[PDB]
């Protein structure tokens, strides 16, 4: 089935290359929207697709690139969107 | 490579065979490990194995079965112990 998840993921997770390497992950995937950096320190994403995809890459996001330490994930299951590319926004 | 996550999952987690439905995911994907129930109402569990096989299935557990509502997931990568099939503990 498709789904849509919103993420906020918690850590050591910018300056890290953790937007780069989602979009990475996410374009070789198959998964479409975005992701961005948060004043707060923690990194907000829309993965949208295909369930078994999109859960690949929120599996994913618990580990991050080598230098990311993610303490706690928090998602939120939304409508989709029609996300079209993976796109880092801010 | 070989990785373990040790994770607290939080929510409505408990009474809508999160525990089972999990240990099946687990089973399916060839993650060992284990998962129980906390008295104050989380889930904890550990999950080890090919990294991509662990990351599917942590994906997986912020959908849950139908009923649950994953609110949040705590994360702490941990050195593999040799971790042999998945059960349920408590
Ligand atoms: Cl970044
Ligand atoms: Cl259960
Ligand atoms: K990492
Ligand atoms: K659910």
């Amino acid at each position: 089935a498709i789904v849509r998840a919103h993420l906020k993921i918690y850590g050591r997770v910018q300056g890290v290359g953790f937007r780069w390497s989602m979009q990475r992950e996410a374009r070789k995937l198959g998964v479409n929207g975005w992701v961005r950096n948060l004043p707060d320190g923690s990194v907000e994403a829309v993965l949208e697709g295909d369930e078994e995809r999109v859960e690949a890459l929120i599996g994913w996001a618990h580990q991050g690139p080598p230098l990311a330490r993610v303490t706690r994930v928090e998602v939120k299951w939304e409508q989709p969107k029609g996300e079209k590319g993976f796109r880092i926004v801010g």
